[PDB]
């Protein structure tokens, strides 16, 4: 019986994932995946998640992996369902999320010969996966200990990113056929561990000349890192005396706020030319000015510390790329009290924040961005789309140390922000504020279906500047209502404060739509930038 | 010096090259780094522009335009995941043959793998799915213009079917001084010409089968699947001329003279006449019916032939036989029929009885009924866009669609992921009034393409067969589309009366059970298996 064996074959694949940390599982309905689905429904170790848009399912997985820092499975049916995993897959491969995708395949008898829901799947994602397994047609003449060891190889040696696992099943898909095959794994069925542990660690080693470099004029730059990390970096820089430029994604507390303004002042840039070393911890910097400054700074040595692989410095400084847990790194390269060498930067920053304050009253996109610690859920988290309002938050707010932030800023796609925030919220269980533009809200409209189901209040701010028949000036009321969500389109700050009060009250998602122009935002920034640069 | 003014002319040329090969429609999205191709295509007045914000949707919209018009259609997108969202349309094309030309804009290669923003590895991304893949180098006036136009010409010229992926890096930035300009004039008077630079256009076709005059006297069965509307008729003639039975699929537009095949294929008196069949000729591919699929899996004719304009094996049962690549119209001309007496005695009896069996269940307000009575609602001189959904299994099993009335489908890999936005592509290409039916699931899946359906050159009705707790009333309202949810045949007729007057999309949601529709079919399968 082909369909009894094909079930043991799947159950064997699922049980192994379980031994590498996989708890969350994302499924969508489909008439061929059934095997792996069935198999995962029987396995009591998994949290189930679903969504009918497969693109959105990949993002929802990405959300979860993002916050939980654990690997996360996705199961899908054969055909175009699979291609749709491609965005989240690509993003993961750039930021580290362990997405394990199990793609059910037609068997290889049935490829390239006109069958339904049948396409060429192995290899499908080119080099985007960290690993790609392309499982063979199931047969009892390959031992279970081969199959689990292949899974084990991939998950075990996975430092970061996605793993495509194509899973063909015989056709058509109730008795004792896979049984002694499964039995040959013995008391492995009762164990915590993988069948074959292979988890080498990838890690840069200790910089032996740190004790020299830590006495020079360095500058610290903080990118995306864990919230604990922001805090750790915050002291480590303070302890050293080096200015810290910290990015919205950093969670450092931003002890020199508004760097996108103040890096424009020649008094500032000319204090930095004097820098000998630049340690940047994490990556994906947000600001135009910080990106530019970084492109142009000259230092004797450039360092980028981060647990991701590869070049991260798009201007290609002479310097080092150090692969490490940031927190571990800082313990390994510890700071020592030295009095700060920068004297103007700290004034400029203070002043540049006074200049942003002076401009808080007007009800547009910059002021919302400036006022945004006002609106964070207590014990909450922020998620941040890829849209001017996030450059604005970075330029103009000073977000709390240690307060969690998330984003899809690997490739900064705008195609999955609602689904991702869904995952992001479901993972941690926390109240969530998520900020996004109208195109992103329209791109991923039906993940509103998702944001119905959330374990704690989620507020989605949609900044809408919108942008046979006359065009097309779209809003988000009927959307919120299509999916039974609360909606508020506050006309001013009182209405915004009220709409928040309402929204923190129950565990559902509430849409708050702030309508603004295409220019006020960019402009207030340019004006502030010009003001700050003269002072 | 000016890099920008030349990256302009590099783009201008790629686009103009395309113009020489049938491309008129270009579908585009808002984008940071595809500015250059966007702009070259805007200053170029051979193109019809179409636009959409969800790149997955765009791919399907072009799949739409290309499917109907049969001419290649270009797509432009900015660098990053916008590009990945092209995968599904690209795949489908590869199976159905649409010519999607993907211009994907890309960070220049100094910027790849170094944590630059919105930068990913693009060459290679779509693996084996496109038919030609091109990785254009970093733009320089050191590579002459003739090369770039020729590289294009070769890729378009030699393309039988499916997508081409032209990845185009541009050096940053975007003086507009004259920097491109002599470089372009080395092309000389090509610029005013109407023909490619290089004409490389081999034709691909199987040769007249020299033994047809023998097999055509044999006891043949004709299966017809997706072909053109003219084709459906030439096939309906031919099959009648020979005396062979025609099993005619919802996508065949053959008139379906032996209607309800899905019902009667399940009756022994017909399985048995079909066993007597010594040759089978299947023209087109992607058969729909569950029975016709099985029947085809187990038939054991002396020979199985498939005629289609597309390469590859198409018989997923692997019969001894032949796979002939040809335009069907042409094929029929190169293998005409000789009038001959029908060998089929019992099959026409059972299909009349089939229909008449369906007809007595024509009353109840459900999906199976709505499938059955779909011709009442066909817009006159219109086109049918059918989704991938039980309800379209019902059209094919329980209805009989008029000969040569145009159907269209995404049935290469049958995803349910871009049906609305394919539907818009389909209305816009031909200008016709258009009916489209889909499931709730489909409609949610590609929900945001309601934005495209706002925009039609003629009325579009989107019937949405919803089978349960969301309803489409507010989606329709978001996009300022008319909406109905009829509760019976009088409410449904009223809905339609309106929807035909104007160049807009009217959404019509029919609510049903998860079960009626299949029960109705099971039950009708049985009653027919008993006469």
């Amino acid at each position: 019986s082909v369909s009894a064996f094909n079930r043991r074959w799947a159950a064997v694949i699922l049980e192994a994932l379980t031994r590498h940390g996989v708890r969350h599982i994302c499924i969508a309905p489909g008439s061929r995946s059934t095997l792996l689905t069935l198999a995962a429904a029987e396995n009591s170790a998994f949290i189930h998640h679903t969504h009918f848009d497969e693109r959105g399912l990949g993002h929802l997985a990405l959300g979860l992996a993002k916050v939980s820092k654990q690997p996360v499975a996705v199961i899908v049916t054969s055909g175009t369902a699979v291609a749709n995993l491609y965005p989240a897959l690509i993003e993961a491969g750039l930021t580290g999320e362990k997405l394990i995708l199990l793609t059910a395949d037609r068997p290889p008898e049935l490829i390239d010969c006109g069958a339904n829901q049948a396409i060429r799947q192995p290899g499908m994602f080119a080099s985007h996966p960290t690993h790609s397994i392309s499982l063979p047609r199931p047969t009892q003449d390959i031992p279970a200990r081969w199959l689990v060891s292949t899974i084990d190889h991939a998950l075990g040696t996975l430092h970061a990113g996605g793993v495509h696992i194509n899973c063909p099943f015989a056709e058509p898909l109730m008795d004792d056929t896979g049984l002694s095959w499964q039995q040959r794994l013995g008391d492995w069925w009762q164990d915590d561990k993988p069948w074959l542990r292979e988890a080498p660690r990838l890690e840069s080693e200790k910089q032996r000349d740190w004790f020299f470099w830590r006495q020079k004029r360095g500058v610290v730059v903080a990118g995306r890192m864990s919230a604990e990390e922001g805090k750790k970096v915050a002291l480590w820089a303070q302890t050293l005396g080096w200015p810290l430029i910290g990015d919205v994604l950093s969670q450092t507390g931003q002890p020199l706020p508004c760097a996108d303004l103040w890096l424009g002042n020649a008094k500032a840039t000319s204090e930095l030319q004097q820098a000998q070393i630049v340690v940047q911890l994490g990556s994906s910097l947000t600001g135009k000015r910080l990106l530019q400054w970084q492109a142009s700074c000259e230092p004797e040595e450039y360092w980028i510390v981060d647990d991701i692989e590869g070049r991260l410095d798009p201007a290609h400084h002479r310097g080092r790329r150090l692969i490490a847990n940031i927190a571990d790194w800082l313990e390994l390269h510890p700071a020592e009290k030295r009095q700060p060498w920068c004297v103007e930067i700290p004034r400029l920053a203070e002043q540049a924040m006074q200049a942003v304050i002076a401009r808080r009253d007007a009800f547009g996109e910059a002021q919302l961005a400036h006022r945004i610690c006002d609106y964070l859920p207590e014990q909450g988290q922020l998620f941040v789309g890829n849209s001017l309002v996030v450059r604005l938050i970075d330029a103009l707010s000073q977000l709390p140390a240690g307060y969690p932030v998330y984003s899809n800023r690997g490739a900064s796609g705008i195609d999955g922000l609602l689904s991702t925030a869904a995952g992001v919220q479901r993972a941690s269980g926390k109240p969530t504020l998520a900020i996004v533009g109208d195109l992103s809200a329209l791109y991923d409209l039906n993940a509103l279906a998702l944001l119905r189901q959330v374990s704690a209040p989620l507020v989605l701010i949609v900044v809408n500047n919108n942008g046979y028949l006359m065009p097309q000036n779209v809003h988000f009321e009927h959307a919120a209502a299509m999916f039974e969500l609360k909606y508020h389109r506050p006309q001013n700050w009182q209405e915004l404060e009220t709409a928040f009060a309402d929204a923190w009250r129950t565990p559902t998602t509430t849409v708050i739509e702030m309508v603004v122009n295409d220019t006020d935002g960019a402009q207030t920034l340019q004006q502030l930038l010009a003001q700050v640069s003269h002072l």
